[PDB]
C-alpha cells in the first residue's frame, strides 16, 4: 500500500484538520498516511485519544521534541510554530527516510506553515502539497500579499481604498488576516516567509467548492500560470443536554449562538447580546464563555462559592427567557445542532470550520467576525454571497441590543431572512452535489489521488 506523510502544524488547532483530511484519503483510496508531528511538548491526553481513535491505515510519530527553552518567549504563536517546523527538520528528513524502506512514499502534505519541507520533500523525489483550511479568497489574498508588501507602506488598516482581488468581493485593509494588522510584528514577516513558498507545492487542496467561491477560484486556476494547480475538495467536515431541548422546539426556530473555543467577547458586550436576545422573543440556544475575571489592585474574589458560570449575565435575565431560551456553559455538540432541524439561525463568529458546517446543513448567518481571517469571511459571506446579516456596530465598535433584536428578527421572521434562508439552501444543496459519488469535488481528489497510485 502506498504511504501519503502528513506533517501538521503543532497544536490541536492544526492536528485536527488534517486528521479529517487522512481519514478521507484512506476511506476513499488504497492508501496509508504517516502523521509525522513536531512538538515542544508530550502528547497530552487530548492529542493521544484523537490519535488513538484513527484507522490502522493512519500511524503516527511524535519527533524528538524541540524544548521551548531553545525557543524565544514571548513571541506570537505562528512565529512558535514556524520555529518549530525548522527544528524538527532533521527529525523529518530521517522518519523519510525510515519510512521509505517499509513503503514507497507517493506524496507530503503540510499545513500552511510547514512550507520548509516542500524543497526537503522535491529533493527525496516526494511530491509536497499544501492542504489549505481557509477560504479561496483567503489564499488569493495570501498570494498577492507580497506585491501589497511591495505598493503599500502603511499599516493595511489606514488604506485610503478597499482592495479588490479579481473576481471578489472589495475588502477593507482592516478586514486583512490578523497576521497582516502588524507589519511590525515578527508574526508578519513569518506568514510572508511562507507565502513566498507556497508556489514550490506541487498542488494546494483548499477546503471549498466551485459555487462556493468561483470568482476566487477561477482567479487562482487562470491569472497567474506561477500559482500552483489549486484543488477545491470540499467541503470537508467532521461527522449533548442541549439536543434534549433543541428536540422539544419546532422546526426552523432556534437561533444557535456559539463563538468557538478562541472567541470572548467584553462584559458590556455580553449583556447587550443578552438583553437583545431576550428582546427579539425568537427562541434561541446561546453556549456562553464567561469573561476571566480581571484582577485589578486591591480587587479579591469569593472562593466560597463555585463561581455562577452565568453570573456575570445582568439580573433576572435568565429567569425570564425560560419559556424560550437555553445557556449552555463553553461547549455544545456544534455539527449535532447545525444538522437539527430545530436549528433556524447560527451568529457565529465566521470560522472557516463553523461556516462550512453551517453552509452544509443550510442554516444561515449572522456573522460577527473575531480574530483570524474571520472579518474576512464574513464580507465574503454577507456581501458576497448574502446568505449571511450582520448587525451595525456604533461609533465606539459596541453593538447595541436594540440592533441585535433588530437583526435577530430579520433573519428568523424578516424578508432578509428569507433572503439569506433560501440563499444558504442553494448552497446546502450544491455543497450535497459537489460531495457526492460523482460530484465535483469528489471527482478532482480521486483524480489526484490516481497519480499517487501510478
Amino acid at each position: 500500500a502506498p504511504l501519503i506523510v502528513i506533517v501538521p502544524s503543532p497544536g490541536m488547532g492544526h492536528l485536527i484538520p488534517l486528521v479529517e483530511f487522512a481519514k478521507v484519503l484512506v476511506s476513499r483510496f488504497h492508501f496509508s498516511v504517516s502523521l509525522l508531528l513536531p512538538t515542544t511538548a508530550q502528547p497530552t491526553k487530548a492529542q493521544t485519544t484523537l490519535l488513538n481513535s484513527l484507522p490502522s491505515s493512519v500511524s503516527h510519530n511524535f519527533l524528538p521534541t524541540v524544548d521551548p527553552a531553545h525557543l524565544p518567549d514571548g513571541v506570537a504563536h505562528e512565529v512558535t510554530i514556524s520555529l518549530t517546523h525548522a527544528h524538527s527538520l532533521s527529525s523529518i528528513r530521517a522518519a523519510l527516510g525510515s519510512l521509505a524502506q517499509q513503503a514507497q512514499v507517493v506524496a507530503l502534505i503540510t499545513d500552511l506553515f510547514g512550507t520548509g519541507l516542500y524543497t526537503v520533500a522535491r529533493d527525496l523525489g516526494i511530491p509536497p502539497y499544501l492542504y489549505f483550511t481557509s477560504t479561496a479568497m483567503c489564499l488569493l489574498f495570501l498570494f498577492h500579499l507580497p506585491k501589497l508588501d511591495e505598493t503599500v507602506s502603511c499599516e493595511y488598516r489606514d488604506m485610503p481604498e478597499p482592495l479588490v482581488l479579481p473576481g471578489c468581493v472589495p475588502l477593507h485593509g482592516k478586514d486583512f488576516v490578523d497576521p497582516a494588522q502588524d507589519r511590525q510584528d515578527q508574526a508578519y514577516h513569518v506568514l510572508l516567509d511562507h507565502v513566498k513558498r507556497y508556489v514550490l507545492a506541487e498542488g494546494i487542496f483548499v477546503n471549498t467548492f466551485v459555487d462556493l467561491e468561483p470568482g476566487a477560484i477561477k482567479t487562482l486556476q487562470t491569472e497567474d500560470p506561477n500559482v500552483p494547480p489549486v484543488y477545491p475538495v470540499g467541503p470537508i467536515i467532521q461527522s449533548s443536554d442541549c439536543l434534549k431541548w433543541l428536540d422539544r422546539q419546532p422546526s426552523g426556530s432556534v437561533l444557535f449562538v456559539s463563538f468557538g473555543s478562541g472567541g470572548t467577547l467584553s462584559n458590556e458586550q455580553l449583556n447587550e447580546l443578552a438583553i437583545g436576545l431576550e428582546i427579539s422573543g425568537h427562541r434561541f440556544l446561546w453556549v456562553v464563555r464567561s469573561p476571566n475575571d480581571h484582577s485589578s489592585f486591591g480587587s479579591f474574589f469569593s472562593t466560597q462559592s463555585q463561581d455562577d458560570p452565568f453570573g456575570f449575565l445582568p439580573t433576572g435575565f435568565v429567569d425570564r427567557i425560560k419559556d424560550r431560551g437555553l445557556l449552555v456553559p463553553s461547549w455544545a455538540p456544534q455539527i449535532k445542532v447545525l444538522s437539527h432541524g430545530s436549528t433556524g439561525g447560527f451568529l457565529t463568529h465566521c470560522g472557516w470550520n463553523s461556516t462550512l458546517e453551517s453552509i452544509v446543513n443550510g442554516v444561515p448567518l449572522i456573522v460577527w467576525p473575531l480574530y483570524a481571517e474571520q472579518r474576512m469571511n464574513a464580507v465574503m459571506l454577507n456581501q458576497g454571497l448574502k446568505v449571511a446579516l450582520r448587525p451595525n456596530a456604533s461609533q465606539r465598535g459596541l453593538v447595541e441590543a436594540d440592533e441585535i433584536a433588530r437583526v435577530v428578527k430579520e433573519l428568523m421572521d424578516g424578508d432578509e431572512g428569507k433572503k439569506a434562508r433560501y440563499k444558504m439552501r442553494e448552497l446546502s444543496d450544491s455543497a450535497k452535489r459537489v460531495t457526492s459519488e460523482n460530484g465535483e469535488s469528489t471527482k478532482l481528489l480521486s483524480e489526484v489521488a490516481s497519480k499517487w497510485s501510478q
